[PDB]
RNA sequence: GCCAGGAUGUAGGCUUAGAAGCAGCCAUCAUUUAAAGAAAGCGUAAUAGCUCACUGGU
């Protein structure tokens, strides 16, 4: 495996921890710039199809931890 | 009924000595799918293992 989404998204995102997301987001980043970017290097790991996937699944996990 | 799948990010986040689907708190997305819950039970110290939901076959 490579750097969880969740590790990635922290160090992208720029903090050092998750969330209550729905209400609380823990900061913003910018995707078509970075979740692409995260996705590029997650792909290995991810049984997407296309890099458009690949990215729903790491913005999904960006969800659950409120980014 | 019986046979076989029940999967990937991922041990979701947080928290917690541990917290891995299954103490508790937030959520509960997305992927590849015929189908397959961020899991409905049992199980574990935590893991693992087992079932269940859904799908195929007969
Ligand atoms: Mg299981
Ligand atoms: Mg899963
Ligand atoms: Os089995
Ligand atoms: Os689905």
């Amino acid at each position: 495996k490579t750097p969880p989404a969740a590790v990635l998204l922290k160090k992208a995102a720029g903090i050092e921890s998750g969330s209550g997301e729905p209400n609380r987001n823990k900061v913003a980043t910018i995707k078509r710039d970075k979740v692409r970017e995260i996705a590029e290097l997650k792909m290995p790991d991810l049984n997407a199809a296309s890099i458009e996937a690949a990215m729903r699944m790491i913005e999904g996990t960006a969800r659950s931890m409120g980014i």
